[PDB]
């Protein structure tokens, strides 16, 4: 299959916001706040949109930034929800 | 010595006008709290020294940094950003 990487930010309603993160969880790896990143086939990224489709209304918005693969670099300003890993 | 940055900023209200002002000089507002853009690395060291002055208390801006425009968006919902009519 052919696959891409992804990177989704949401704005959607407090009423919608955890419907919203459990089905972006069910995809992709959080990485803070409403930002959510990974690897997605084709079809995985149709269903993801989709599902979100259902959810959003009324002036809610998800971004999905579609790229050929993981081909960059992440420089956080400020906290850094993410864990910091040994590496040898 | 060319890159493209999409920037996600998580600011409290306080220090929020800041950094939208700040990010609205060297990039593109897509919409809510996206920017997105062209830099050279001395302009993506700048706009990273200035918002590291900026951000306080659990703030946090994502910086993701490309080799270039190499991607497509699609927006689930409202789309801030005008239809252009390409004929």
């Amino acid at each position: 299959g052919s696959h891409m990487y992804v990177i989704v930010v949401y704005d959607v309603n407090v009423e919608r916001v955890n419907r919203v993160h459990k089905l972006l969880k069910t995809y992709l790896f959080w990485r803070q706040n409403s930002v959510f990143e990974g690897e997605l086939s084709k079809a995985q990224l149709y269903e993801l949109e989709m599902r979100l489709k259902r959810i959003v209304k009324e002036d809610d918005s998800v971004l999905i930034y579609i790229f050929p693969g993981k081909n960059f670099d992440l420089h956080v300003v400020g906290r850094d929800k993410s864990p910091v890993e040994m590496i040898i």
